[PDB]
């Protein structure tokens, strides 16, 4: 048997067995009707020290990238170094504190090539070989001729503050957006920050807990060496054109004024707090999934799918594009859309 339970009314599988050889057969039956899937534990096949946040700000520090406040998604004037520092020391963090991110730093190539020893990792570590690892037989990702696939196919590290020091849970660490490709993203450290009266690792649990959670999510949340990072929204492709309308529906409202052709979605500047998300379901009939991601969860997304993330601690995550056959179609025509 492979062992595994099913979250969010049967909308994501969940497979709890990272070292089960025969994941990919249960998951295979799910993933062509386009359903996600998490696989928890791979942290446990990683080399999780090469992970931590002290290892990649020795390693990378000195490079210098753009830093975006994820209350504005204006570019900040802080430096990679100062990032890091306040990753986990929220007095290090510049005024209420405010919600960085380093974004895609490094990703595609530069990934591969300035991280090489952590690609390697992650090429051993990456759960559903069959379909996410490059070499896999169901991943058409590295045999499609040039212009199927986006030029910025690659893997992805992404680290940023959590909001709880903010105490705004109006802000995406992720806003939503649509995913071009099928997409793993693996948490792979989470960083517990201190000061400046933030809420402590037990206050944040706590925060969690007063989510509406599916039944077996709070099981999870109830296990000690479980390390919930980031709260997840994830919606079905198929509800995209309700979740646009919606949108653009709220921004009328708010008085925000907009372009005539105006893509919330393509746009990625909002994110679905709880009161939008209540009003989503009632106005439009389109149901939210809500999952937590623990340290080691990797959340498996076809090509069309839409999700937001709220890290509550800090987080780093590495995501890797891959191209199944089951969603090729739709990938295409939403790569192509991407012009
Ligand atoms: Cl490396
Ligand atoms: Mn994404």
């Amino acid at each position: 048997m492979i062992p595994h339970s099913w979250i969010c009314e049967k909308h994501i599988l969940w497979l709890k067995d990272y070292k089960n050889s025969s994941n990919w057969k249960l998951f295979k039956e799910c993933w062509k009707q386009g359903q996600p899937a998490v696989v928890s534990g791979v942290h446990k096949k990683m080399n999780i020290s090469l992970w931590k946040a002290e290892s990649i700000s020795l390693d990378f520090g000195d490079h210098q990238a753009d830093l975006l406040n994820c209350k504005d998604s204006i570019i900040s004037n802080a430096n990679v170094k100062e990032f890091w520092d306040g990753f986990e020391e929220v007095s290090k963090r510049q005024k209420e504190t405010v919600v960085l991110k380093l974004k895609d730093w490094p990703s595609g190539e530069d990934f591969k090539t300035m991280m090489p020893a952590r690609y390697e990792d992650l090429l051993k570590s990456l759960p559903l070989p069959e379909y996410c690892n490059p070499e896999g037989k169901f991943n058409l990702a590295s045999h499609l001729p040039g212009f199927f696939v986006r030029p910025d196919l690659g893997p992805r590290l992404c680290s940023a503050y959590g909001v709880v020091a903010a105490k705004d849970h109006d802000i995406g660490t992720t806003n939503l957006h649509i995913e071009v490709s099928d997409v793993v993203n693996i948490l792979v450290y989470v960083g517990i920050a201190k000061g400046n009266g933030i809420l402590s690792k037990a206050g944040i649990l706590k925060k969690f807990e007063e989510e509406d959670l599916d039944d077996i999510l709070r099981k999870r949340l109830k296990d000690s060496s479980e390390i919930p990072g980031a709260l997840w929204h994830i919606y079905a492709g198929k509800d995209v054109d309700k979740i646009r309308e919606f949108l653009q529906k709220i921004s009328k409202e708010q008085g925000l004024e907009v372009l005539p052709e105006h893509d919330p979605i393509r746009d990625q500047s909002w994110y679905v707090n709880k009161k939008l998300r209540q009003r989503l379901l009632e106005e439009y009939g389109v149901r939210t999934c809500t999952l937590i991601q623990f340290l080691g969860d990797a959340i498996v997304l076809p090509a069309g799918a839409l999700h937001q993330v709220q890290n509550f601690h800090s987080c780093i995550q590495v995501t890797e594009d891959f191209v199944s056959p089951e969603h090729l179609v739709e990938s295409f025509h939403l790569t192509q859309e991407l012009r």
